[PDB]
């Protein structure tokens, strides 16, 4: 049993590095970060798309081909590479995730964990577009 | 028999050469050999991370990038479009427009007849770039 339903990629880096060429093909991202099991999902390969990449819902491969996430529900921060319980600054990933979420009038969810916010750039929430919701409080 | 810049007669020849000197200026005579269209000056870049498009950003066979020195609008022949050809020109125009929109610059198309085949539309973003037929 070595067959798969969809072509599978273990990380965001592998998904971007592969030379995607079949328009409309559905591929599965197992996880944003290799082995973590978070942020994955199905992506639709599009060779015609000119959408700006955000490393979350719109992925631009190394060859310029776009991969569009199949999203059912709210946006989650781990779709943009946010990692639970890490020393790395999580504010850039949450800011990028919220920026997309607000652009499509959809709330941003954040998984149960502790996150570190560093730097000096505030997050400006537009309540007419999207909120930031901690999962389970 | 002397030239000011190294010269390449076609995009294929330009890509095949092992460019290695960062910042070197090279001349492309034409995108397609002998046609006399789409040529220009290119700067070799070992640091560039731009996605290759076979027009303004060229990735040589060894992976080294060549960046077109463009002053003015983008032309479709810079991406391999050929006037009055039976070959489908929509891929070249679509790729040229995609780059043009990325740099907020209009795309010009030289005077000719072009064939559009396939089934993929071109979506013009009026906030970024238009498609302009030269002399109408």
């Amino acid at each position: 049993g070595y067959s798969v339903e969809y072509p599978q990629f273990s990380s965001m880096a592998k998904l971007k590095a592969f030379p995607h060429s079949e328009d409309g093909q559905l591929v599965r991202l197992l996880s944003w970060h290799e082995g973590v099991g978070l942020g994955g999902g199905l992506f639709k390969v599009s060779t015609s798309s000119t959408a700006t990449g955000n490393d979350g819902t719109v992925v631009v491969a190394s060859n310029g081909v776009r991969l569009l996430r199949v999203v059912n529900g709210p946006i989650w921060a781990d779709m943009f590479g946010a990692l639970p319980n890490s020393d790395i600054d999580s504010m850039p990933a949450v800011a990028a995730a919220y920026a997309y979420a607000a652009s499509v009038n959809t709330d941003l969810y954040i998984g149960v964990a502790t996150y570190k916010f560093k730097g000096s750039t505030p997050i400006n929430v537009d309540p007419s577009r999207a909120g930031i919701i901690g999962y389970q409080g």
